């Protein structure tokens, strides 16, 4: 077409390239075979070291930390050098790693961002970008993106407004669909979009990351987010999710209401909630949301959204429909079971979610497998190391 | 004849751009340059610049509670962006050289395996016999200026750690980059692993290294050869070869051996010597009196002990203007078995080094027996009884191997003695670290720059020279013998500036013809870790 | 389980940009693309678009005196800026066709040692036995959709060239995507090397395959059944393998063998059929009249003789609803041993069977046409001059509009040319060829004879099949090609004596055919790009590759 | 402070490395370096020596009926397979010279835009303006040692090229590098685009400079000035900046400006002048005689002319010791307006004024050569057939071994044939040309006049500047040169008639030269690779670049 492309050039990863890239990186699980074959013999010590025991080498290290916070700035360092290292560990140790990875020391994370900025995660959309949203897209490396996660930042957690450094939470909630959904890591994009902040803390902090105004409101505000959607139909085609999170809970109501009906959108706190709670049954966007759901039909929401979000990029759903809510909450009901099993329970939740796209017409992977449970299982991401050639 | 490797080169851009340490600038990449490398949007809005990216990376730093986690942290900088970790380094080198440098870094090399982060160096084990060549251009930079060497077999008084000696290499080039300004680009950490003879590690699931006994003998002997002649070959007749960290006999026979044929180094022995005689004549100029009138007793006689001892003669005989077997006469030597074979004077055998301490009557002091304690409360009044001003260096490292600590030196002497230490220790008295962190960059720098083909001994006593005339009145009120390491890059340029000055007199240096200001030369050569501009 | 290529990604720029054929476009890139890729001083300062381009290169084109040296410039073109390559062909398809496709292809593979320039495609050897995937792993795009392998045992009329057999499916490929659209980046041209029986190429100093005679039995169908396995492995279930230029025996057991596994033609046969089907269904709308009515004459009974009778009966047995074996009574075909007839039965190749009705025996062309009295004669023989002067005379002595099919290629070997064709007749032969001819000037009119040429067809066929993500061929997507291909020739190009419409409308001929095809998929429920849209023919063009220059960020 | 290009640096590998025409060695890569480096399968399985392909090549070459076709496959492998390229050139230089070389070279700038190919060199125009550093930086090689650089003002004797005179830079340095062993990594082809005032090549659609006429005067200048700091900031001291195919004027101004500041070479007036005093030296040396003993007489007082003439009056002052005003009294020169005399000094340009002693005017050649009665003709007019039987004869009447060099280029604008030259004086002529002639059959011997290429001296002196690590040229290194070239020529070649030694021994012949003019600037204080290394000879042949295919890791 007229748009512009990115040339994009390819090669065989090779020595410190390699060694650099997260996603082919094993660190010293190199074979001395794929060390002679890809250039790196000598940059490595003699040892080859399983992924089992690099897993029990970092956990070792990690429970040597003070601090939450540093637990946090070790995972994020392993998972921006050797992904499905950091992603085995997760799985293996989701129980004692989810309060480090996510809620709570995920907000203390995004409240000290700037302060503990080190390797780059996500992409980040700013009012300075206005005309110029789609060029910001082309320079993320992944074509096919599946899943966006995506927030302005205002309402993180219970801590308020964190402005551009609410990156941490989309962040986060990404590697909880890769981790406990079998989403491939590779089609996941963390988005913050930067408008400004209101937080006066930030405003006056040298070590902020984002827009250094308050925040915008209105026109100014609804026109970047209309330029946004409309440059991630354009790039990524009808069937991406974008979810929607951590937005302030009128601007919550309304980005749901408008884009729901024109893309395939959810909001976790307003829907994940919602469903999570109705299955452990079996105001504001938790009260109403929940309420709704209610009279339609630990309380984490990590127990849906990685399977929801599964069950619609398995499916190829092109909306999400309140029938897929009540589905979702209903399968987890049938399974509140531990975070341990929570890929098989994921498996279920995705297959009740795409057998419900599929019964609303919504569906565009076609025909249905004709068991969506072994099917969502095939499709979930596995991080054991491959071998190269 | 040869195989060579074919290389690609691109500009870098995008996640290659980011990834790459050498040109990772992180947020203090500006806007235009984000919009012309693809960055825009892999990054937060902000431009960060490289003095508050400093105060970051230190606030954050200072909150780790043990020294292995600030270690751990310098390593992960340094493989991200060198840029900021070097001129960190520089700015902050009083309080980051106890972590990034001894002691901290022995303890990394004990713990190596378990901490392996991201890949530094290169390693040449027995496994890569008749292949050292191809190991060697796997290394993706073609003009090494300096490369440090070690088998791991004694590191610090730590003893044989193997193949995890590999954090004292990466240290050490870390320093010459830091403070004598060679280019990161140029240097190159190598550890070769012929085996290891510590069973502890040997049983380890987490060693990094062959897992079998220490090669010797002719299997060592060829593969030491073929990698010197490998390095030759690939990297022509200017490359610097810091031997460090090899057991001493070994040391002494590739000093030997290699020193006839290629530009070669060993810290452990010449350096140490260079830094305790810049540290003697220091405190001559502090405390008063000459080389020729002292008394020397070494508690150690191995790389570090005869080394220093072997230099002190040869600077004696060079302001005397006497032969050096007899300035040899009033320097004396205790090993395990008691009181190499220049030193065995014809005196009584005695056992105990308090014994020694009696009957020879010693003005200076040196421990470098790498046992913990060995200088007790007795050896070091009987040092205050002897001597008005007793000359104490207590240089095992790391801190718990330390004959004795500097508090122990000032409270057992009721304040007369002059205190060096090979370990990093806190006021009392300001007590000097007779670091060889203070000779080996400027000497590094200095034999580069000058285009050195060899070293020689005379370089040694320029080096030490340069670093005592930096010792002025103003660390001497303190008690300090040496000027801090606040202004390391200046003292690193004069000690160069000497070093290159002696290769010219000597006909030594292919850097012809010499530049008339050495020093104004040195400084020019230094790298700066401030951020480039990108187009 | 089985190992990967770990492939690293950047931003093409500099060097790498211009020497990336995929992304390259020469002075065509703008001063704000020259600025923004590190391109500024590697170029000179003018901006020279993708028209100026083709016009600049036709005229240099044009200055060669041997057609090789154009083949060998379009190779150096096509591996140096691929839109430029594509663009240039469809706007010049009539001239271009003779150079980068038949006769001059031929040449090529018979140079192809001597003449080797920028890689093409991809070889697999007996050397890269237990290694197949490991070979297709070194291919840089990981989504193939179109694999057309040879083992070069038959290369036109010319027989055997072994490895040197690359020449014809990369040609083949660059007209899937020029006149079909499908992506070049989905192209996958294949030469399975297992040695040649040629020879001058095992005298060669030149030659670039195995220096060894062809492997056969047993070995051969290992590597064979290795490559396959690969294919569908890396490549999945809707790859399409387009078999081309394998000896006859091979030919027809590799389609039987894998057709029902994989989604696989094979040109020489099929693609061969439905031209010429499409071509007659052409003749007899011009002249009038019907398949049933006709009786066939074939000089030649392999590949390409047997594939189109049998397409002809099942078109036939379509038209009247009678036994297709009843169909196939008035087809007969004339081998190197004379008329295929009952009483040889137990010699003949399986592929004879069908044909060798009861009659006396004969030993010509000849006798065959003064006994058999046929309407249609077509030569698919791979001998020149076997259309002989009494010959066409006897067929314009039967018939008032004798239809002549002259296919054998290249040039040299068709079994008559057009001047012969209508002079013989007295321009009363309805003809076609398989080599080009030029117009001939008889009585007071032009000729324009037409060519059966495969090109029209394939590249629709295999749009058709990836666009409907069909998961087998079925024959009756080759009679519905051969139906929506005679749909397309018209009174326009029958005044000029052409039974086909000329290629310059090519695209839109293989939307339409692409259509039809995709159609069958989906009617015979063998398509999974499910569900199907509305208008095929919308989404065929929808889905072709345009080779207009894009415009970089 | 100035802004940096980040390189990233990775394995060549796949593609890549196919791609890359400093390691791409095409069907040479072995199956052992195919495997290391992810080409198997992407090559047919035969290996092909760097000799076969030469031979391939060469087979091909010969082949294409238009001399630009040559020229063209030429470039392109270049561009593909470098090493392979100089390999070629150097094993055929004799046959390929006129092809990469004059004259064909000046044919393609004056069809560049229509020819246009694979990327060549860098290019600088008005447009650069403020950012040449910024352009130099987009060049991928950090370490240029030799830059040939021209605004294309005055390309051989086809006037203004613009923008298209690119070409010769590129073919001079394909010639440092084959026949004086310059590295090619080491090279960069330079054209400053300020315009062209030829009005064929602004109308031209093709054209690829700035379609602008030629700026003159102070914008100009501040480009020039720009350019030359630039070089200097990136470069450093000791890059050798050499001009080329620049208008007169502006070559002399640039020469006498940038000589003072830079290490600077103009093969147009200082290689010219080095060779046919070369050409003199072997002649006198064939013939016997010394320089002072000779009476000069010149056709053409321009650049060559004057140029020469200054050289031999130079290198004669150093012989006899004498001042060099009283070594040109026996140089005399016949302008458009007759010979150049000291009655003639107020109208004539200060250049010609050293020339002019006191002598009757003259207004024909014929009349100067029967008055001055000179033992040495020299044609430098641009004026073919000047060297009139009638002359020719006289010379030979004159003396008993005429020297006589008809210079002007190319044969269609030489004084005189060889055929002329030999019949003219019954054998006896001791000839030179400026462009090839065919030998000459006459009485019972073969005469092979020998060239008075450019190319025999500026490789070598190029790289004597470069291994000296030299920071500026001095005149002598030129008289260095000259002699260097001259000792070469044995009775080898005087028995055939040549004066200079052939191509084929070119690499042997540069490092001698190379060798003199190092030790030229080590005797002169202006060489930095201190101290001199004892056998300059075989120190100059270790520096040689050898296109010998390298091994790969």
């Amino acid at each position: 077409e007229e748009l512009p492309v990115m040339p994009w050039a390819t090669s065989v990863a090779s020595g410190y390239t390699l060694l650099r890239d997260p996603r082919h990186n094993k660190g010293l699980a190199f074979t001395e075979r794929e060390r002679d074959a890809h250039y790196l013999r000598g940059l490595l010590p003699p040892a080859v070291v399983s992924q089992e025991l690099q897993i029990k080498k970092f956990m070792n290290n990690l429970r040597q930390y003070q601090l939450p916070i540093q637990c946090y700035m070790a995972m994020m360092n392993l998972q921006e050098t050797d992904e499905r290292l950091f992603y085995k560990l997760l799985i293996e140790n989701v129980v004692e790693l989810l309060p480090y990875v996510y809620t709570p020391t995920v907000g203390e994370a995004c409240q000290k961002y700037g302060s503990i900025f080190g390797r780059p995660q996500g992409l980040y959309v700013s009012l300075k970008d206005k005309g110029r949203v789609l060029e910001v897209l082309r320079n993320w490396p992944h074509r096919n993106v599946q899943v966006i996660c995506v927030t302005d930042g205002e309402r993180i957690l219970g801590l308020g407004d964190l402005g551009c450094q609410g990156m941490g939470i989309p962040v986060g909630k990404l590697a909880l669909y890769t981790a406990l959904g079998g989403v491939d890591p590779s089609a996941c994009l963390p988005i913050t979009i930067d408008v400004g902040t209101n937080n006066e803390k930030l405003l006056n902090d040298e070590f902020y990351i984002g827009l250094r105004q308050k925040r915008a409101r209105g026109e100014e505000y609804d026109e970047l987010m209309e330029e946004f959607m409309a440059a991630v139909k354009t790039f990524y085609g009808e069937k991406v999710l974008i979810q929607f999170e951590d937005f302030a809970n009128h601007n919550a109501f309304d980005l749901l209401e408008k884009y729901s009906k024109t893309h395939l959108v959810f909001n976790d706190d307003i829907q994940g909630t919602a469903s999570v709670v109705l299955a452990g049954l079996l105001a504001g966007e938790a009260g109403t949301g929940i309420a709704e759901l209610i009279a339609l039909e630990q309380s984490n929401n990590a127990y849906i959204f990685p399977g929801l979000g599964l069950g619609l990029v398995i499916s190829g759903a092109v909306r999400v429909h309140e029938d897929m809510l009540l589905a979702a909450s209903a399968a987890l009901a049938d399974q509140f079971p531990p975070f341990t099993n929570i890929r098989k329970i994921s498996a279920y939740i995705a297959a009740a979610v795409a057998a419900k796209a599929y019964e609303l017409g919504l569906a565009t992977r076609l025909p249905p497998p004709k068991d969506l449970v072994a099917y969502a299982e095939s499709c979930m991401y596995s991080p054991v190391y491959r071998n190269y050639q």
